[PDB]
C-alpha cells in the first residue's frame, strides 16, 4: 500500500486503493445493534477479497426515527456517543482493530453538516443566539447565509454552522479522536454541498493530514443560479471544482449520472475517464451506494437512483478495470450474489497495477464501450455490451482473456 499526496495535493493516498462500502441502508434495522460484531468476524474475508480500505457507517449515535419509514442510521446524529445502532463503543474500537490488523484501512463516514438538534437526551447542547446553527441568521432559502457557507438540510433548522470556530473545533477533536481511538485512516465526507469545501482541507490538515478523504457532492447544474458557471457546467466540472479546494478526492457522481441516464459508451464522460491525469485521478467511482442503491430490508431501502440489474456487472468490469479510485456496495458483493464476480475483477485490477491515474484511451468503431487502460504492470482491453471480436483489433500486443461474462457482455484481455 502507497502513501502519498497527488501532484496537486489532493489526498488520494498513494492513488491505489480499492474500497468496500462496509454498510447498507437497512443495516441497523436487519442486524440490529450487531454490525461492528459482524464486520469483525467477517474482516479476514474482507481482506482476503482484495479490499484495502472500507468505509464505515457513521459511527456517531442516531436514535432518530421518521414516517416510508427510517431513522437511526447516522444521518441525523445527536452527539459524538459511539454507542449507536450499529454496535457499541467497545464493538467499534474491536471490528477496526480487526480490520485494520487485516490490512483494510478504515475510513469514517462523517456529517458535519447537520444534528439531530431536538434529541432530549444528547451530550451536544448548542443553544440559539450565540451563532452555532444556520437558522440563528436570516434563512431565506436553500443557498449560502450569515451563518452557514453552503447549502441547508432540508428545512435548514438543523444545519450547524460549521465555519463558527467552536464548531469547526468540536469536528476537528472529533476527527482526531476518530483517528487516535477508533483506527481512523481516512473520512468520507456527507452532505458537502451543505458547508465550504476549504472546510474539508483545513479539517484534513489539522487532524488527518495524511489520511484518505472522500467528499460526496450530489448537485446537478440545474440547482446552481442562473449566473453561477456550474448552472451551464458539466457534472465533471461541478466535481472538480470541489475536489480542487478541498484536496479531497470527490465521489464520480459524472459517471454515474452518465450510468442512469447514457449509453454504455457515454461512460467515457465520466470524471475518472478524463484524460488529465490531475482530473480522472481525484475520481471516486461507485455504481451504487446506500443512498442511490438498493439494501435488502423494508421498502427496499433508499433506492434513490438505482442501476438496473442488466448493466451490474458491466458497470463493475468497469469501475475496477478503470482509472479513478472505485469503491464496491456491501450488497453487491455480500447479499446479491456479485461476489465471485467482484473478486475476479480485483485481482484483474491488481495484478495488471491499475491505478487512479492510469492511462485510459476509448476506442470508436464498435458498440459498447471498448477501452485500453495502461496498468503499470499489463495493459488491458475492455469490451462491455460491445460486438468487439478480439483484443487486437484495438490493440497492439500479445494478449490473454482475464474476464468474459454475460454471453460476452463483459471481456477483459490482458497483456
Ligand atoms: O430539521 C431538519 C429536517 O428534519 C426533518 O427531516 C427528516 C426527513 O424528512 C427524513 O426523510 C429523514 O431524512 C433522511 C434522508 O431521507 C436520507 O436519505 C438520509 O440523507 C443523507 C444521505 O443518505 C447521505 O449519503 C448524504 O446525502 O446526506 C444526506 C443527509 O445527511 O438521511 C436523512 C436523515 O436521517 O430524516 C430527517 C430528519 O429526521 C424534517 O422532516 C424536515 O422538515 C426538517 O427540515
Ligand atoms: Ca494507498
Ligand atoms: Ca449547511
Amino acid at each position: 500500500d502507497q502513501a502519498g499526496k497527488s501532484p496537486a495535493g489532493v489526498r488520494y493516498h498513494g492513488g491505489d486503493e480499492i474500497i468496500l462500502q462496509g454498510f447498507h441502508w437497512n443495516v441497523v434495522r436487519e442486524a440490529p445493534n450487531d454490525w461492528y460484531n459482524i464486520l469483525r468476524q467477517q474482516a479476514s474475508t474482507i481482506a482476503a477479497d482484495g479490499f484495502s480500505a472500507i468505509w464505515m457507517p457513521v459511527p456517531w449515535r442516531d436514535f432518530s426515527s421518521w414516517t416510508k419509514s427510517g431513522g437511526g442510521e447516522g444521518y441525523f446524529w445527536h452527539d459524538f456517543n459511539k454507542n449507536g445502532r450499529y454496535g457499541s463503543d467497545a464493538q467499534l474500537r474491536q471490528a477496526a482493530g480487526a480490520l485494520g490488523g487485516a490490512g483494510v484501512k478504515v475510513l469514517y463516514d462523517v456529517v458535519p453538516n447537520h444534528m439531530n438538534r431536538g434529541y432530549p437526551d444528547k451530550e451536544i447542547n448548542l443553544p440559539a443566539g450565540q451563532g452555532f446553527w444556520r437558522n440563528d441568521c436570516a434563512d431565506p432559502g436553500n443557498y449560502p447565509n450569515d451563518c452557514d457557507d453552503g447549502d441547508r438540510f432540508i428545512g435548514g433548522e438543523s444545519d450547524l454552522n460549521t465555519g463558527h470556530p467552536q464548531i469547526y473545533g468540536m469536528f476537528r477533536d472529533e476527527l482526531a479522536n476518530l483517528r487516535s481511538g477508533y483506527g481512523a485512516g481516512g473520512f468520507r465526507f456527507d452532505f458537502v454541498r451543505g458547508y465550504a469545501p476549504e472546510r474539508v482541507d483545513s479539517w484534513m490538515s489539522d487532524s488527518a493530514d495524511s489520511s484518505f478523504c472522500v467528499g460526496e457532492l450530489w448537485k446537478g447544474p440545474s440547482e446552481y443560479p442562473s449566473w453561477d458557471w456550474r448552472n451551464t457546467a458539466s457534472w465533471q466540472q461541478i466535481i472538480k471544482d470541489w475536489s480542487d479546494r478541498a484536496k479531497c478526492p470527490v465521489f464520480d457522481f459524472a459517471l454515474k449520472e452518465r450510468m442512469q441516464n447514457g449509453s454504455v459508451a457515454d461512460w467515457k464522460h465520466g470524471l475518472n475517464g478524463n484524460p488529465d491525469p490531475r482530473w480522472r485521478e481525484v475520481a471516486v467511482t461507485f455504481v451504487d451506494n446506500h443512498d442511490t442503491g438498493y439494501s435488502p430490508g423494508q421498502n427496499g431501502g433508499q433506492h434513490h437512483w438505482a442501476l438496473q440489474d442488466g448493466l451490474i456487472r458491466q458497470a463493475y468490469a468497469y469501475i475496477l478495470t478503470s482509472p479513478g479510485t472505485p469503491v464496491v456496495y456491501w450488497s453487491h458483493m455480500y447479499d446479491w450474489g456479485y461476489g465471485d464476480f467482484i473478486r475476479q475483477l480485483i485481482q484483474v485490477r491488481r495484478t495488471a497495477g491499475v491505478r487512479a491515474d492510469s492511462a485510459i484511451s476509448f476506442h470508436s468503431g464498435y458498440s459498447g464501450l471498448v477501452a485500453t487502460v495502461s496498468g503499470s504492470q499489463q495493459t488491458l482491453v475492455v469490451a462491455l455490451n460491445s460486438d468487439l471480436a478480439n483484443p487486437g483489433q484495438v490493440a497492439s500486443g500479445s494478449f490473454s482473456e482475464a474476464v468474459n461474462a454475460s454471453n460476452g457482455q463483459v471481456r477483459v484481455w490482458r497483456s
